[PDB]
């Protein structure tokens, strides 16, 4: 197989900067803290791109999940109370983000949206909501920025199609 790019790097860093830009305007009057929560691994690099262009005040933290969705790793930060906002790096079946979200809606935090980078609506299996979206792609085999295929491509600076 190969590796052709299908989103630019350029392409994904203007589609941050309106992501980062939409969700400043949508946030910045809440005054309540803000938690951005990544999802480990696949979000790291989405993550640590979006925070930088969130022109909110706010904390970053992590967790990771994985049949029962059981977490591996909670968030180190408590949600009560405060505006929370998850981020993605690809949505399609919804299944694991779907429990995530109820998990977290426990906590009662003030707020709880998502933010994916790619979006693959022709796959979901559950019907979670989701504020924002980068990019909405059929349904095909794609890697990098974050996406891996059997450990490796992970670190491509766009996101690319196996072929
Ligand atoms: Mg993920």
């Amino acid at each position: 197989h190969t590796v052709e790019v299908m989103i630019p790097e350029a392409e994904i860093k203007a589609r941050i900067a309106e992501l980062g830009r939409q969700i400043t305007e949508r946030y910045k009057d809440s005054g309540s803290e803000m938690v951005l929560v990544g999802l480990l691994r696949g979000s790291f690099m989405f993550m640590a791109d979006l925070c930088r262009e969130v022109q909110v005040p706010h904390e970053v933290d992590f967790m990771t999940a994985s049949r029962d969705v059981k977490i591996l790793k909670d968030l180190d930060e408590d949600i009560r109370g405060k505006d929370v906002l998850i981020v993605e790096d690809i949505i399609d079946s919804g299944n694991t983000l779907s429990k995530v979200r109820e998990i977290l809606g426990l906590r009662e935090p003030k707020s709880l949206a998502i933010c994916t980078l790619l979006d693959k609506p022709s796959r979901r299996e559950v019907d979670v909501p989701v504020e924002f979206v980068g990019f909405s792609i059929p349904d095909e085999f794609v890697v990098g920025y974050g996406i891996d295929y059997a450990q490796r491509y992970r670190h491509l600076p766009y996101v690319g199609k196996v072929v």
